[PDB]
């Protein structure tokens, strides 16, 4: 089918990409980076995140595969020595697909912008602590004072979320997880402290108290947002699809990345 | 229908129980503590946990209601001033039911004992640190050295799980959450650290390394287990059913118990 | 003696300041904001931090006093109702002085700038995670990847340090405490995790790995630093002096601010 | 001088002990385990803790040395390959001594028992959560509900204290650090959460609320205490003395044990 390959852009990844293109040329496979059905990312998880965002408008037509030319990735979970086996099984096709949940982020300013996240979306201020009201399904839950907030997908829970004390969640769970960054807690200021895990259809709204300018990130992409009225989080109806050719369980990937490999 | 009322056993709860029995006597409602269809717990969450375990063999035939004669409870979420309104709406019936997930704990010793938990099940040793191998879906995930491990239901996440750094999970999510108690981490010993959230059908097995005697708790009930070969955790196929008469969202209950009320 | 009064600048603080100046006019007390021997801060801890920095070059000639016109402060630990009693005991003088340790921050760029902190100094990057080598007394201790690092004085331990998981340290201890902000830890990246407490004469050096631009804060003052070669932390030889008129123990101040009041 | 050697008791440690005794026999060195001036511990930190407690009544007459026949220890910080060099430099003598602070634990029951700790002393209940009032220098600071409390020496901060979230403190600091084990925090129950670091001469008193029976540990030794009225903690006036023959800085020992070696 139509496929394309993104590369980290160092010599090792660029050369592996060229060798895989050569191997695909021996099958009924057409290189097409406009409407691919297969997107192969060669690099690390950063490269994979960029592949996801390059093709976020055609997620339901695409199966993603990641090859890690460095250390094992949570998305780039194939080794370069298996690239030839990958070309072979990918050309034939008929592989099974695995789908992970995504996070929808809506930013309102007086209009709306929407974003999809594979890892997480975070909100911080223009320096120092900021203040946001946290509203869950239209009920005021807490006034947060601190460095920021992080809302993670299940597959993102091993990323920023983990460093913030969040739980690691198996990606078959359709949920998002909100973690705090250095909240102030004293007699006057009060937050929940604990990470919060939300099911599908719950909406978490972050609303300004004084300052209306925030730094909002979606995966690696961080942009200063001015005149923001609201940041709304919910589990997306869209999913990312992976081509899988062998069993590599999430919990084994967690073991291999954090425990020992 | 058939109903019964458990009491914390102080004067306030005992008297409220007698007044509710009097009120039920004006409707087609029969007091029956052998095969009730409605179980009302008057006290706090401890009283409610005990009601759950008193009737754990007939969970699919029972709707539970909790009245808190002290502070607001996560299970005992009705005020005593509303007991008369409760009798009224309960006698008529036709209320909606809400169901929360439960945790199945299997203890193997060379035979099996199974237990159901509404809050959590924990494993500790006979003093000092103990060592257990943690096996997830038959793959060895970590060797845990420390004080113990806690496996929580969603509604249990606001209990022991929270004090151990776990995430708070909305109880519509069919999952269990494993948290660590003071794990040892150095160059030689390694655990994940982070809480782990498992979906239905995942099995987490705790297996001895040296000592085979453990203290195992299920909700409040803690018993020394000798010659243990394995402790297996999975989300139960059984659920607890609550009678609900008004909206009291989980996230509002969290707000009211931990943020302000 | 020579004294001055800084105000938060709202009506309540401005009026209390004018009334205290009137009261001081009945004693041998001269208002002098160039070379005061007594600096009274009326507001909150932010106002007090600003008073400290306004007079950081004459710290050994000054005794500070803070009045909190809002909630109790850790520095502004006097109530406005006692301002008249304060004027009285301050005019007479001969009060005892209490001294807290300070943090010296040296920034090297190829020259040096030095700063004094009463709460803490922090280092962050120009967005996303940054990388710094942490060198303790000239031995490489860790390569830190994450959001930033915080080095706190003892009296600062109840501030940002606390929100980052640091220990609360009694201010009679001549030490500084380093805490992490969201460190990355996986098979490849490794930090200590735990807060670190350093005695006097230990030097902690933060050194760039790739990017050389950082955001450095000293108490409230945050400035972008370009072409930084090193940030060095050590307990200062200078101390801040408080005028004390009654016993208000640090641990009682902690109790009153975080437990109940 | 008079010396003795304790062994872990496995073949490797027993044989190294016999070889060191043979080497000492070539110098003016007398084996004496009643009144040694040098105590050499061969094993790990557990063996070293036991050596300390074997000779806790003659701490000011003894310099301790630890050899680790397994992984590097924080107390057993010499390698077995250097035992011959150790015998040599130890026989000559005139080495420098390094002293670490200790923790005094006083247990009152209606009489007093006192204990010295090199790592920590902890208090837990006879199962489930217990309740203790925490009194600092005779002022009630908090009512703690949870699993237990840990009071650590500086050199103990890398042990249980670290697993509980405590700060790592350089052992030149004369202090003790109190950490919580799974405290309950809700609208009704409130603790500080943060580790607390106390200077010399501060006294932290733990006092019963209901149950008067506790499990009290001092280093490895854990004993059920009945009819306890109070547990008092303070930095001891006594210190442990180490014989040092080369520079092995505490922060390098921390690096080597937790970061990489
Ligand atoms: N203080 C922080 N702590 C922890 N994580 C943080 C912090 N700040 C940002 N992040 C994560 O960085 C993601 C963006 N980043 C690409 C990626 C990724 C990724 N995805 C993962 C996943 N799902 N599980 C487990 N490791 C995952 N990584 C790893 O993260 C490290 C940092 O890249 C590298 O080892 C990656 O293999 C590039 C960032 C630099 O340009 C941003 O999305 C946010 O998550
Ligand atoms: N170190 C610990 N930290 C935190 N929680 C702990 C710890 N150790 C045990 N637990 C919890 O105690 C549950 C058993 N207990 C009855 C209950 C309950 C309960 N259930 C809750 C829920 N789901 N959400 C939020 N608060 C909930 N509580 C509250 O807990 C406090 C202690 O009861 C009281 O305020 C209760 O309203 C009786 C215990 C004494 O006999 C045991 O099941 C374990 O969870
Ligand atoms: N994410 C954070 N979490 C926690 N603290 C943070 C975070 N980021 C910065 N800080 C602290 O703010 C100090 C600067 N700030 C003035 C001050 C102070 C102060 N000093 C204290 C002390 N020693 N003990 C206990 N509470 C203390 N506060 C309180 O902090 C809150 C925030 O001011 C207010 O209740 C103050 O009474 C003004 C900041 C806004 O313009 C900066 O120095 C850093 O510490
Ligand atoms: N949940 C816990 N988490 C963390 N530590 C705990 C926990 N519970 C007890 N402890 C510590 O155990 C000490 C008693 N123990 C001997 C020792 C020691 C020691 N001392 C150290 C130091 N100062 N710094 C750094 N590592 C140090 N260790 C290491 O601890 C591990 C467990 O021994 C081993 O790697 C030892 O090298 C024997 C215990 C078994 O019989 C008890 O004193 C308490 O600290």
């Amino acid at each position: 089918m139509k496929y394309m390959i993104t590369s980290k852009g160092d010599e090792k990844s660029d050369l592996l990409r060229l060798n895989m293109i050569a191997g695909f040329g021996e099958y009924d496979m057409e290189y097409d980076d406009v409407e691919p059905e297969i997107v192969i990312s060669i690099g690390g998880d950063g490269t994979f995140l960029s592949a996801f965002h390059q093709y976020e408008e055609r997620l339901d037509e695409i199966a993603f595969i990641g090859i890690h030319t460095g250390h094992l990735g949570f998305y780039a979970d194939w080794r370069p020595a298996e690239a030839d086996k990958l070309v072979k099984l990918l050309a034939k096709g008929e592989y099974q697909k695995v789908s992970y949940p995504l996070l929808k982020t809506t930013v309102k300013y007086g209009k709306e912008a929407t974003y999809l996240a594979l890892n997480e979306s975070t909100v911080k201020s223009s320096g120092g602590p900021f203040v946001v009201d946290v509203v869950i399904n239209d009920i005021h839950f807490e006034r947060f004072r601190g460095d920021g907030l992080c809302m993670s997908t299940p597959s993102g829970t091993t990323a920023y979320n983990k460093s913030l004390g969040g739980a690691l969640m198996h990606p078959s769970i359709e949920a998002m997880q909100l973690t705090e960054m250095a909240s102030i807690n004293n007699r006057v200021y009060r937050t929940i402290g604990s990470p919060l895990v939300f099911p599908k259809h719950h909406v978490v709204s972050l609303q300004p108290v004084n300052d209306k300018d925030f730094q909002i990130s979606v995966d690696h992409l961080s942009i200063l947002h001015r005149d923001v009225q609201e940041i709304r989080y919910e589990v997306s109806a869209k999913k990312i699809h992976f081509a899988r050719f062998r069993s590599f369980p999430f919990w084994r990937r967690v073991h291999d990345s954090f425990i020992e490999d």
